[PDB]
């Protein structure tokens, strides 16, 4: 499969422009945005979601720059949320540098976060297409929700693996989903060939978390300390002996226990925790793959391939 | 004392109520989720007081426009989310579990209910529709950063006070009435004359809003800038503007009550405010020559007197 | 806003509002009339604030006490009805084109809400709700009575003061508490600790309200005699006493607003009554001893302490 | 058949003891509500609700003594409608005395009247008959609406034959006939039977209340007109009067003025036979009244309740 130093090098061209176009977009009347807006922007974020969509669309072989518009879309979106989470779970640090919240406040990161929502739209209607905003409005609403159903799992060690796997949709797959999806929508594409677009997107953006999850116990515990359960946890409490259920229960439930998670990751290895979400992971990433079957062939459809392979590759 | 206090008012809210009695129960229905905890927390903040004014205007407007369809519902439905969700961001405190958890849902609730008034946009089946709201949406978040700078900003001039209460507050209602003339596909003409009935009627709402703050509330204490405030630093001698800035720049009014409303009095600016709201409501009421005549046009205008009633 | 109060609110709503919704949707049922005008009126009235204590009350006690059914919810309902033609019936004034209008309203829209209520009563089929409501409404028509003969009467007893308290406010939670666990099938001992809880809970809620009268003004403008005002006067300094006399006897107290509230300062006035207040508030967590432990037993102490967080 | 006189002594001995009850069962520990209770109670109605009440039963061979504790909850329901009434319609004088809002002012009047209204629920409770409470609780709700409906009315003159009508039904009927309703519920009759006296209470009850409307334009005088209530007398001379006739009326209605002056008003009535048509729906009204009768048997009371259907139309007949 392409490796990443090919994936990206295939996308730059296309990447140097929604970066122009992110920085640019951010501008307003208002000093304190733009100040915040170039702070979040430039921070240096992976830029994953937009560089799925630039892919994609060339992948169909996109006759315009609508893409680069898209992709921007989805970036603000997913900044957006990024201010928002940052205020509701108190972040100090992301990107190894101080959060917008620490540096600005929490007002102004949700009210900036708004402006960049709004913002997202008023791009969408740039264009023209009623379906983009269906779409969009339905994603975000799914992303909201997800948010407010990750706080009903803080600190509850009763979260199912029901529970855990709809986060993991509502708050990451879906916004994948709907920028492949949507690559499909403006190169007006068959319904069968959107249902691949789009199933790619959900499963990829499910491998990449999962395994987020998974690296969080190979700082470790962030996950732990923010009160939130993951499955690599939550699986070694169900099937360990009573003691070691008991003290995760209580990890849970308080937050404590970062600075020395011997016993825990213990656990986990004799459980098989990290192996069972290991194989969801590859599992999700090979869905990935084999929905990509009818696209047609193109180093860009390799590159998607390769992404999805990259995606688990800390632990295939 | 609801019954007691304007006959234009009891007027009004009768002829509203089948449209205002619809809308709240489109409310009830678009702001159900799959999620336990939105519904718990949504319950309350939606059905609650302080949620009638921008719905009543924007379902008197669409009539006023002779209105043939029900869309003026999703429409008053869109506009007081949009409202909801902006006044719960403009809640959060920066840096109890009180407050954590008043942030977190005052963020969360207020996402859900402004990604839904989206949803709800879609469903009117007009890029029109999406490009106004949309401009609208993102003037009301600009407004509302413009805010948070001018806090505790002693040299916020006039011009950038208004600007606050025209982005933040006045925007939304013009929106409101600007798309009751575009679902009612009226002539451009109209489109303004409602437009700028919106814009106006909300400027004079937020600028009695400020007064009345005065003659106590927050806008002392939490040092914003408003207009009475700036005035009577504009115009009071040397150490009242001196105590007035030193207010703004630290918060510490309360120390100081008496002798800044003393100024605000001496100066008359108190007055002036009043005098501004009055030229706004009025402004309000010139804006609708163009509409024809029927009940819900005299509606409008009273709403435009009842904005400034208590200063009159 | 609401989300910053307290995390016992929080979590009180929370789980009252899968209950709260079905009263909701029941009353706007069954506020519904063949008359075009109470539908009008009565659509405003109803979904006002002020609406949600008794009955957040009545589904909180009903499920502490396990109940099995929904009839909860109609309880809740008449108690909301009973509370809300009560105070329109409160808002009559002795005699203005407003006021004659607001007279016939209120009275009116009070009358059909209160015998509404009653037909909501005999759809719950026991003769005990309809012999103890019949008891309960009574004695509100009583203490709202003995509330009117005590206006402008400086020699007002504290136990007086105290018995409108019990006749007017109280008895309504009361009875509504005591009705959570008739409808349950409860013991006398569990209906007598509802009932005591109903009792010294509203008891606590009118306290305070008085005292935040003074800490915000409307009584003193009335001449109505409260606590705060008595005291004031019962331990004020000749003038004082003189002064707080004649602005009950004349309804005259906002020309003398800063001596009469310097005077409840100096005096200890609103700390005696914030003590009485918070006694209540216990005497009502006390009353709840022999309730099996549940969220929704927790919920009721919360409720208790909610009434006196402002005081305490 | 039988007369005033011969009704009211025949019931005298029922009406004692409930003037007794309607007078002790005002009791309360508030003073204020002792006086004004005491004040309207003994300002003279003509207690007709109870008369019927009582010559109901006992035209239905009632064995016990609740007919008294119905008559009382009857009429302290139409006294706390009174007392409401007068406060909506800001009344000074009823029963050539000042009313009670004139005396205790508004507020204790509409107080009172709720006083009064669950004083006669805690009544009815003593029946033990949930029917009875279902019943009252309707009629009561149904009185409230009509009252209502009457004030849109108000002032209106586009107000319709049906509206009128409907008001009489649901504001004075509607009181008469769950009154001799219940008298049959407290006897247990057959459905038939509780229909027949239903509807002869209703038929009574709206014969009484054309009476009033008709008598209003005749020897104070016009003093729905002041109140700005459209009746129908008033109602059917517009619509048949001339342009100038209809053009006052219609100006009567809608600004409450002309009373001290309705020469032009009566004329016009004169001339369209409009008090003759009110007359005839009275007259139809009780004649209605007697027809529901047919099934009751045969009594000294029954013979009074078709006397009181007579007595109604007296004056007009």
């Amino acid at each position: 499969s392409m490796d990443l130093d090919h994936i990206l090098s295939l996308a730059e061209p296309d990447m140097l422009a929604v970066n122009q176009l992110i920085q640019k977009q951010v501008n307003s009347d208002v000093s304190l945005i733009n100040q915040l807006g170039f702070y979040i922007v430039n921070s240096g974020g992976k830029r994953l979601r937009p560089l799925l969509t630039v892919l994609a669309a060339r992948a169909l072989n996109i006759q315009t720059e609508q893409h680069h518009t898209l992709a921007a879309i989805i970036e603000f979106i997913h900044t957006a949320t990024l201010l928002h989470d940052d205020v509701v779970d108190e972040s100090t640090m992301r990107r190894g540098r101080e959060t917008a919240n620490e540096v600005f406040g929490n007002q102004a990161s949700v009210l900036v976060g708004d402006f960049l929502y709004t913002r997202s739209f008023q791009m969408m209607v740039t264009l023209d297409s009623m379906r983009v905003m269906q779409i969009l409005s339905d994603a975000t609403n799914v992303i909201a929700e997800g948010e407010v159903l990750q706080l009903m799992n803080c600190n509850d060690p009763d979260t199912t693996e029901e529970s855990y796997m709809e986060v993991i949709y509502s708050k990451t797959a879906r916004l994948f989903e709907a920028a492949t999806l949507l690559a499909g929508v403006l190169t007006k594409q068959s319904e069968a060939i959107e249902n691949a677009m789009q199933d790619y997107g959900k499963y990829l953006g499910t491998a990449f978390q999962l395994v987020d999850d998974i690296m969080d116990y190979a700082n470790m515990g962030d996950d732990l300390a923010e009160g939130k359960p993951t499955l690599p946890l939550l699986y070694a409490m169900w099937h360990g002996n009573e003691q070691q259920t008991a003290i995760i229960r209580e990890a849970i439930e308080t937050g404590n226990g970062m600075d020395n998670l011997t016993p825990i990751l213990e656990t986990m290895e004799q459980t098989g925790a990290l192996t069972y979400t290991k194989q969801q992971a590859l599992k999700a990433s090979q869905q990935a793959i084999d929905a990509l079957s009818p696209i047609e062939e193109s180093v860009y459809k390799e590159a998607l391939i390769g992404l999805a392979h990259i995606s688990v590759e800390r632990v295939a």
